[PDB]
């Protein structure tokens, strides 16, 4: 919250962190920060502290063979209810020990073989208390401890805080499993988000929820996973989550065999191949994120009120160089870490391999293990400023800086669609400080996500899939589309087209509609927005406290007030 | 840890809170902290933010009726697994926004109606699926279900830190219920910590657990639970607790119909009474301790080599007040404090009362609610530089002052046995610094807990147990007993033997024995001491990687290196 305690302790050590950051990173990179020509994310954290920002769980590996978790020597679960336990703690665990966003990728085959042993037991119990109808004993119990095992999941990662006071900030992928173990994971998690949290069944923010969509697996009538489809479909609708990733769009932008889950938001790694030529995915993680304000660029190669294309070429060359400058100071901080620093990542598992306590851990990072995010924003406003459209252009030529700093470096440097959930606003209010209101810029308050077309713009949804759907082939690092709709709940078909459309075009993508619920009378029809707040259509209720109103107005779910 | 990250972080906010004492606490007593007349505890955490120290939690209101957890509306537990699984998520919670020890008491009792609806659904499952022995499914099912859930808390509460980046500093007390669901629980936590921790089955050093001995309960041969009190002589015996606590002389001292728990490692509440009457316990807590270094008034008495009780006299005072000053000084802090600073506590149950966000936290400490700890330490010490016993003398004086303090504000002091892990080291520094070696007081390097007999004694369990009982009766605010005793693993009946002796004169008990475990060959004999570390007397390992040896050389289980 804010003047709760875990989070007063939190703020002390950001400032402190602050501060021992003003000393270590060069003065240039710092007034470039403080002046909003570039963004240095987490810097409340890094490079104080040698921490690293998201990364996808090698939870299959943790959990197969031993591992050691607080004071306590973790052995292989025995029943998937105490496999989410584990994952649970796993996920508290690991969230403290980075800034940024925990993955548990393809869940449905990970836990699988735990489903598998829940179900060996009710078979043995079904012979040891002779039980008529066996087969149908042992399906029904398993089919309840499933659902409880992710009721526990959902719960405990809404109950507990990591180090920073706050709940963790956590996604979970799945879709790929076709298995009737992996089938029944993924019914058992779009019912519990479906079902809400807590006496009222509220909308969760976390976790993200992500499902994979494929020919042959989930996408068309004939599909065998094509009712957990309209599962996914009705739980879009109630709870906004889950996301898609188009299968086929994801492994030929990131050269994977299997689709790509991202790490946190949408950070994607590519495809990366350990020293016997498998290709490995969980582990991985991502060291930072830098974020370049494209618009600021243009108002400073503003001559009057006149754009200068020769400036604009000057200062982007120059910025690239800087922001190359900023990421490799952090990555630099690294030097000399030992694996001391978070046993859980590099000692026991987390990230893939296990690392004795006096190794570096830069070296787990280097030669295109981790990826390392140079972040953008604002190609609407950029477009608006320079004339024309130039995102797919600017884009690409910052792709080719990347490839020369990554074979300069060995790190896998990638561009990346900034969330940018707050910077929206903050890279404006300093290009306010600087130009004042700028028409269609800086006049509304905010810069628009990435390569998003504006949020202010009429257009259909088929539309903006298009418009949009270039930029996930170019901005491989990380990046989304989504779609502004109504009321859905009733119209399930119109919210497939959308997800055919959008899985045939682009790699990641998701549907912004409104989901509220009325606690005294229960509608779940779109409230309508008064200058007070909130106001129930059918009965008339005003109190925040007896509603749960959720948008997705950027990046993560919230109640917009 | 202390390169682990949420550690470095916690240093990072404990170091801004000592130095924000630095502005809020008066000079005087800051000196005096400093120089060792006093140790004001918990600096790094108080009073720069409004924490509190230790609690009784209030579990059975916050389980019963609803409350709210993280973003989480949490309803009635429809289960054991699920009860316990929630009383972990407020082990952490509780710990994050309070600098001392959390304690559930009578977890058998609380838990009890739990078990309860685990069993009726387990009945409910014997007639839907037509099983032969209906009576004998559902009591098998429900032992492996509470086994389970007590076994899910203990890994819990060993794989999740709190805020502060450690495990949480937790105890568990059971022992007066006789019901069957009740001695269930008794026995499933009992063989939970036989088993031990992990792959490997070691001692945790968390949960305590304190178990409660009365006539007509576990007692003596014909009790009921008599068979329970045998599974404790032998969890004693491998894993050191249960500490016990004798019902009778426990009701005595704090004048309290039921048997009362210690909050962390042993503070207790008195009697205290709702404006209804009823005598509550759960949600009771501590308000922070202040140590009086007794050793320290006498040596500052001494004019050359000589005591002169005149001056003990004038100091004893001047700095009895002085105690009075910092206490009072840190509870001042608390003042328009509002339960937003923490609603697990203060809003949610954890308190045992709710507040409004909008409400003052302090109004709740208060007319004797809240106990506060004026602690001491170094009888024996004392003893030895005024060259008489006056422990019971002058801890009764030290009583008359507290009668005053508590009659002047409303908040009930109490004299509290300071456990004092590491300041006895403090101390005896600091006064080293000022006397040098003292012979029989400083030249050892350490002061002695309280008012217990010399570690350094030829005494027996017995002798000891006399000595020390009368303390127990006078330092009401917290008080233990050890004694030091060989392998009885296979001496059950000379352990239950001081059991009984301790249970009759004295009120809070524990033994300390050698449990150590070599794993290469499986001996749980008593390792034998060398200058390099340990070595095993049957096969002659002596790597630490390939051991477990655990002593409570003080306060906490530790391996001593
Ligand atoms: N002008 C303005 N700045 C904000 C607001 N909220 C946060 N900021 C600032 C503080 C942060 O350094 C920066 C970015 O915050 P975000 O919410 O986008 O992400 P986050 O809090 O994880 O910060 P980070 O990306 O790690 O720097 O913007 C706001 O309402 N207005
Ligand atoms: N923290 C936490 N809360 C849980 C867990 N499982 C359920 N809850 C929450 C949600 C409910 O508000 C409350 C009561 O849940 P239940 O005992 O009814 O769990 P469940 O639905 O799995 O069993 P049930 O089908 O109702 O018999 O506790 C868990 O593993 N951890
Ligand atoms: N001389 C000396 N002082 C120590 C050692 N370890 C800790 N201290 C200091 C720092 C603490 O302020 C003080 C008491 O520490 P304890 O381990 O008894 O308890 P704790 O860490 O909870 O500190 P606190 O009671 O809150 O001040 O003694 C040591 O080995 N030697
Ligand atoms: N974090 C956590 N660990 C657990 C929990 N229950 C068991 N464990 C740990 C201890 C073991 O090293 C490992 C495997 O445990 P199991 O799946 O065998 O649990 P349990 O003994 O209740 O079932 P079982 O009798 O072996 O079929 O996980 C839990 O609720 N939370
Ligand atoms: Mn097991
Ligand atoms: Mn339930
Ligand atoms: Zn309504
Ligand atoms: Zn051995």
């Amino acid at each position: 919250d804010s003047r709760v305690f875990p989070t007063q302790r939190d703020l002390m050590a950001g400032i402190v962190s602050k501060h021992i950051a003003k000393n270590m990173v060069p003065s240039f990179i710092m007034k470039a920060h403080e002046s909003g020509i570039i963004h240095v994310h987490d810097i409340d954290y890094s490079p104080a502290l040698p921490f690293t920002n998201c990364c996808l769980v090698d939870l299959k590996g943790m959990l197969e063979n031993g591992f050691k978790l607080g004071n306590a020597q973790i052995e292989t679960p025995k029943s998937i209810g105490v496999a989410t336990a584990i994952m649970a703690q796993i996920t508290a665990q690991v969230a403290s020990h980075q800034y940024g966003g925990t993955t548990f990728a393809n869940v449905d085959k990970v836990l699988s073989p735990y489903v598998k042993r829940t179900y060996a037991k009710h078979i043995e119990d079904a012979e040891k208390w002779q039980i008529a109808d066996a087969l149908n004993y042992a399906q029904s119990k398993t089919e309840k401890d499933v659902y409880d095992a992710f009721q526990a999941y959902e719960y405990e990662v809404n109950t507990l805080f990591s180090s920073n006071g706050q709940t963790p900030f956590v996604t979970i992928t799945f879709g790929t499993g076709t298995d009737w173990t992996e089938r029944m994971i993924q019914k058992a998690i779009l019912k519990n988000r479906i079902k809400g949290l807590g006496r009222d069944g509220i909308t969760p923010i976390f976790p993200k929820l992500v499902m994979f969509v494929e020919e042959g697996v989930n996408l068309y009538k004939d599909d065998p996973n094509y009712d957990i489809k309209q599962l996914a479909l009705e739980c879009a609708s109630k709870r906004m989550y889950p996301d898609i990733i188009s299968a086929k769009n994801n492994k030929a932008i990131t050269g994977s065999s299997v689709p790509v889950s991202p790490m946190g938001c949408r950070s994607f790694l590519s495809v990366w191949k350990d020293s016997t030529g498998n290709e490995i995915l969980d582990g991985r993680n991502n060291l930072g994120v830098v974020t370049l304000n494209l618009p600021r660029i243009a108002l400073d190669s503003y001559i009057g009120t006149q754009f200068n294309e020769q400036k604009f070429v000057e200062l982007f060359n120059e910025r690239m160089d800087l922001c190359f400058e900023a990421l490799m100071c952090r990555i630099s901080s690294l030097k000399g870490v030992k694996a001391t620093v978070a046993p859980i990542l590099y000692q026991e598992g987390a990230f893939g391999v296990r690392l004795k306590p006096d190794d570096d851990i830069i070296e787990l990072f280097k030669n295109g293990r981790s990826s390392v995010s140079l972040g953008y924003i604002g190609i609407h406003e950029l477009n608006i400023l320079v004339g024309r459209d130039i995102g797919r252009e600017i884009l690409t030529k910052m792709n080719a800086h990347l490839k020369q700093w990554t074979e300069r470096t060995g790190f896998a440097f990638s561009l990346y669609s900034t969330p940018a959930e707050n910077l929206c606003y903050r890279f404006c209010k300093l290009d306010t400080e600087k130009y004042g209101s700028v028409k269609d810029v800086t006049d509304k308050g905010w810069y628009t996500n990435s390569f998003h077309v504006s949020v202010e713009e009429n257009i259909t949804p088929f539309e903006k899939i298009s418009r949009e759907a270039p930029y996930h082939f170019i901005a491989t690092g990380g990046h989304i589309s989504y779609v502004e709709l109504p009321d859905m709940k009733n119209n399930l078909k119109g919210l497939e087209a959308v997800w055919d459309y959008a899985a045939q075009h682009l790699d990641y993508f998701g549907v912004n509609m409104p989901v509220d619920k009325c606690f005294t009378c229960g509608s779940t029809h779109e409230m309508t927005p008064t200058e007070n707040g909130f106001v129930c259509s059918i009965c008339g209720e005003t109190d925040p406290k007896k509603m749960n109103t959720i948008r997705r107005t950027c990046a993560y779910l919230g109640n917009p007030n």
